[PDB]
DNA sequence: TGGGACTTTTTGA
DNA sequence: TTCAAAAAGTCCCA
């Protein structure tokens, strides 16, 4: 059940400029009612608009047919139109409908019981609004997803999820001129399986507004990130996008009567985009980000996918057999040549790595089970029969009791950076002690070439700064609430520089590790250090 | 007596 | 063969 003032917001924002008297005949749509809750509203909204001009219609139209009596046998018959999968909901709005009166004649009501993706529309609407359903996100049956993968080819592909092709379906059966208004997950403006579905709306319809809830609970014990969306088949021009962003994520939907307060408070900003300049992406910034991100992008020669290599790190398909404490009495069971120093994202902090409190067994490593028969009986063989269960295991291509996705010792075994996958701050750490991760830290090294002209420090230093975590964030994804994912397809594209100030930048990183790294710690200087690199390095931007 | 926050491994390519 | 993205369940505090 939707909110009733984003239900409210969406119907006045669809229906607050129709002409009715131009047009008496609107047809208004929702494709997923349910219970109804959007066309309740639109039954108000609609009979307060005949209503209204109730005499004027009397006058231009027919005489007879325009009375105040004749308003909800109209409204029934030519307006309104639902459809929906469970019949129960659909008599219950039709109970719903038919009470919104209170036999004389024979009354129908436009509703349909059906599949919206797989119905024969015979024809489009002018104004369609809802909420495309959630819960059923990766439960379709294979022949659903087969029909889906056939008959929406544009909008769903392989993980694409089922409200994509709502989207797609709402674009199609609307009406010239028309204005659709829907509430959906926000995950498809910047999830990389949503990009067909990104690149169909552009080319199709004209967006006019954007309301981005980001993590914020909009629905009551249901953690979903919601956006609604508004656009049009207008004939317009230029076809600027309101953009509404929520600043804090932690407000109360309740706590206001109207949704435009919401909008039109401290509580969001916004800002215009030029739909014609969209990316894949959906970049959506204010104009002081997107300058300083320009002023970054065009101050920065090289970039991290230029100068250095990235990887993933090691996914042993059954940690509990592999990965053991570093004071286990099975560690005396196991050659410390086979061993390795294990850390996890809690392990990094900013410039440097904790000490690993893990080791990892590495298995690919050994030969014959007639050799190392006690490891991997008394130490690895507790999980055989599921490590029996992973693909390559089933496959033939891993032995049993090897790591499924071992990678190369030799990329761990250097000098490198690793950074966690998912983190509120930037927190890159130059790896000292030959590390290996999991996949919930991703690593990279500096290609041979570009070692004279970048060291780990400065690429710490530079990277841990807040103006690069301010860079990172604005076109960053943020899956959850204060909450960004770090992914070599984003991290990758971080723009670097070098001038004049690099060295007193590097000697700055230097100072700062070599505090963190003493015995009697105390952060203290660090921060001060940390504010004059940020400086320089904002000096070396113009920012 | 409810109520959401995090990490391992599955799988398309 | 192997990479890397993204999917996927359990549990504790006021
Ligand atoms: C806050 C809180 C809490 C709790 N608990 C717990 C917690 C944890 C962590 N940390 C501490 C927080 C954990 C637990 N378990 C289990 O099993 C685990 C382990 C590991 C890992 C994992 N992951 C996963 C899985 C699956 N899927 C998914 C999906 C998404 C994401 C993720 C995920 C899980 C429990 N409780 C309450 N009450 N609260
Ligand atoms: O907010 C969601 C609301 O909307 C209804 N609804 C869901 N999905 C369709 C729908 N088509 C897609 C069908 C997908 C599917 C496939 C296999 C098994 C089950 C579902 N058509 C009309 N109403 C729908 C729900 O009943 C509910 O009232």
């Amino acid at each position: 059940y939707t909110p009733k003032i984003i239900v409210d917001y969406i119907v006045k924002k669809t229906l607050k400029n129709h002409d009715i008297i131009k047009n008496p005949y609107p047809r208004i749509l929702d494709i997923s009612c349910g219970c109804g809750n959007f066309l309740l509203e639109v039954y108000d909204i609609l009979y307060d608009l005949f209503e209204e001009n109730i005499y004027e219609l009397k006058k231009k139209y027919d005489e007879n047919y325009w009375t105040v009596d004749n308003i909800h046998r109209h409204i029934l018959n030519y307006c309104i139109y639902g459809a929906d999968i469970d019949e129960k909901a659909i008599s219950i709005l039709k109970d719903s409908l038919t009470n919104k009166k209170v036999d004389e004649s024979d009354i129908k009501i436009n509703l349909f019981c059906c599949d919206s993706l797989k119905k024969k529309w015979r024809y489009k609407f002018d104004y369609i609004v809802g909420n495309p359903p959630y819960i059923g996100h990766k439960k379709l049956e294979k022949k659903y997803k087969k029909f889906l993968l056939e008959k929406y080819s544009e909008v769903y592909k392989d993980k694409a999820d089922l409200y994509f092709c709502f989207y797609k379906k709402i674009i199609d059966i609307l009406k010239q001129g028309g204005i659709g208004s829907v509430i959906t997950p926000r995950y498809f403006l910047e999830s990389l399986s949503g990009k067909d579905l990104r690149e169909y709306i552009k080319s199709n319809v004209n967006v006019q507004e954007i309301v981005d809830f980001l993590g914020a609970n909009i629905f009551k014990n249901i953690g979903v990130s919601s956006c609604i969306l508004t656009f049009d088949k207008k004939k317009t021009k230029e076809t600027y996008i309101d953009v509404f962003k929520i600043k804090n994520e932690d407000i109360c939907i309740n706590k206001f009567e109207t949704l435009e307060e919401l909008l039109k408070s401290s509580k969001f900003e916004h800002f215009n985009i030029n739909q014609r300049l969209l990316s894949d992406e959906w970049i959506l910034v204010n104009k002081d980000d997107e300058t300083f991100y320009n002023k970054i992008q065009e101050k920065c020669k090289y970039s991290l996918e230029d100068i250095a290599i990235s990887f993933q790190g090691i996914i042993t398909g059954c940690d509990k057999a592999f990965i053991l404490s570093k004071d286990d009495v099975k560690l005396n069971l196991v050659d410390d040549k086979f061993l390795k120093c294990w850390i996890k994202s809690k392990n990094i902090n900013k410039y440097i790595v904790d000490k690993s409190e893990y080791r990892l067994i590495y298995s690919n490593d050994i030969d014959n089970e007639n050799t190392n028969k006690r490891i991997l009986d008394e130490i690895i063989g507790l999980y055989k029969t599921k490590l029996e269960n992973r693909r390559e295991c089933k496959s033939g291509i891993r032995k049993w009791y090897e790591l499924q996705w071992g990678r190369e010792k030799l990329f761990f075994e250097r000098k490198k950076i690793m950074y966690p996958y998912k983190s509120n701050e930037n927190r890159f750490a130059i790896d000292y002690d030959n590390n290996f991760s999991s996949a919930d830290v991703y690593s990279f090294f500096i290609k041979e070439e570009y070692l004279d002209k970048f060291s780990y420090e400065y690429l710490v230093g530079i990277l841990n700064s807040s103006v690069y975590d301010k860079y990172f964030k604005i076109t960053a994804k943020k899956m959850s609430k204060n909450i960004y994912d770090y992914y070599p397809n984003k991290v990758m594209k971080i723009r670097i520089f070098r001038d004049n100030n690099y060295e007193e930048i590097e000697n700055l990183s230097k100072q700062i590790i070599s505090i963190l790294l003493n015995k009697s710690i105390d952060k203290g200087k660090v921060e001060k250090l940390q504010i004059k690199m940020d400086n320089l390095i904002m000096d070396s931007l113009g920012i």
